[PDB]
């Protein structure tokens, strides 16, 4: 039996709105951390159970509010969520991978007593928009410790990361910041083999479809941590032979689904 599932047994439907879990929200003041600029962190209450945890980060000039729908979404499902700000919101994404690191370690170490209480410190990933997408995959690089990343709409002058932390990678059609041509496709294609890997492309979406409540991306962010972070093989059926109208591309190595 697995001592790390959550929730009820899961319908698509379901994944499309808040989940089971009641969400409480501390802010994380600037001045009050160290390697990172703050944020909010999501996590559930009334409840006794604990939760893995994940650290996510905005895009290039973007606030952790551009993320909110989607740190308090995790939450709701059973996750402890901080939605980073960085230190300057001109950061770029190297910078925003050593800020998600430090925001790691924090969460792990020094969060508020009732943070400590609901997460599993052992069971840890990552997300982000954008340059916190490049970001996301620079971590992922430099922890193999991680569960899993989600970059959405990812950005990086650099195309090739070297890890082997499962990721799924949202790509938005006719994202003209981070095209996925030059960004997302590349990044699905140069990480290892090896690597379990999701490539999702949105149809007919912008660049900004991650800063709003969206089906799609909830459906597989969720679904990709439930995998991973909780070893919740329930999720394995949202991620494996999917036709989904909301996708123009659905791309895969298949490890995850055995």
């Amino acid at each position: 039996s697995n001592p790390y599932q959550r929730g009820p047994n899961p319908t698509r439907s379901a994944l499309t709105a808040d989940g089971p879990f009641s969400v409480a929200t501390y802010t994380v003041s600037r001045l009050s951390v160290s390697g990172f600029g703050g944020g909010v962190i999501y996590y559930p209450t009334g409840t006794s159970l604990t939760f893995g945890g994940i650290a996510m980060s905005p895009g290039y000039t973007a606030d952790a509010s551009s993320l909110a729908w989607l740190g308090r979404r995790l939450a709701s499902h059973g996750f402890v969520v901080l939605v980073i700000n960085t230190n300057s919101r001109f950061d770029g994404p190297d910078s925003r991978a050593s800020q998600l690191s430090a925001a790691l370690n924090y969460l792990r170490t020094s969060s508020p007593s009732a943070v400590r209480a609901r997460l599993d410190a052992n069971r840890l990933a990552v997300a982000g928009h954008a340059m916190g997408g490049g970001g996301t995959l620079r971590i992922a690089e430099q922890n193999p410790s991680l569960k899993a990343a989600v970059p959405l709409t990812p950005w990086h002058t650099d195309k090739t990361f070297n890890t082997s932390v499962p990721v799924l990678i949202v790509g938005a059609e006719a994202d003209t910041v981070a095209p996925v041509s030059q960004h997302a496709i590349p990044f699905y294609q140069n990480l290892p083999s090896t690597t379990p890997k999701v490539y999702v492309e949105l149809c007919n979406a912008s660049h900004i479809a991650p800063n709003s409540n969206n089906a799609a991306i909830s459906v597989y962010t969720i679904s990709w941590m439930k995998l991973w972070v909780d070893n919740d093989t329930r999720y394995r059926q949202f991620l494996c032979n999917v036709n989904d109208p909301a996708l123009c591309d659905f791309r895969t190595n298949n490890r995850h689904c055995q």
